[PDB]
Formats: structure tokens, C-alpha cells, sequence
């Protein structure tokens, strides 16, 4: 799979208010991971490299985290 694929599976995701309430019911970016393990498993989509942590293990976005806290938390939205 190539990472416009990927892409386009997170696109899917975001798109999807349902997927993204499950994402918001786990916490850590590696249960977000394995979350999004079982959509493509379930969807079919390649998810080799995600298994691998290489892709879906972080925000898109510039702004870094800001928590001082290093505990494991519910992710918001």
C-alpha cells in the first residue's frame, strides 16, 4: 500500500463521525493504533505498516503537545 492510500484510509476515518467516536473512546496513540488496526482489518485495508507504527501515529497538525502530565488519558475532540 502506498501512502496516498494511506491517506486516503485516514481520510475515510475522519470522514467518518462513528470511527472517530471509537478513536475518541481510546487513549493512548497506541491503542488509537490498534484501533485503527481493526477498521482496516475489518474494511480490508493493508495495514502492515501500521501494525509497524510507521504510519497513523500522530496529528497532521504543527501544534505540539503541551501536557506536562505523562499519564495515559482518554483522547478528546
Amino acid at each position: 500500500m502506498s501512502s496516498e492510500q494511506i491517506e486516503q484510509f485516514v481520510e475515510e476515518i475522519q470522514r467518518d463521525p462513528a470511527l472517530k467516536e471509537q478513536l475518541q473512546l481510546q487513549g493512548s496513540i497506541d491503542e488509537t493504533i490498534d484501533k485503527v488496526i481493526e477498521i482496516a482489518k475489518e474494511k480490508g485495508y493493508d495495514f502492515t505498516a501500521t501494525e509497524l507504527k510507521e504510519y497513523m501515529e500522530n496529528p497532521s497538525d504543527e501544534e505540539e503537545e503541551l501536557s506536562d502530565s505523562e499519564l495515559e488519558a482518554v483522547a478528546g475532540g
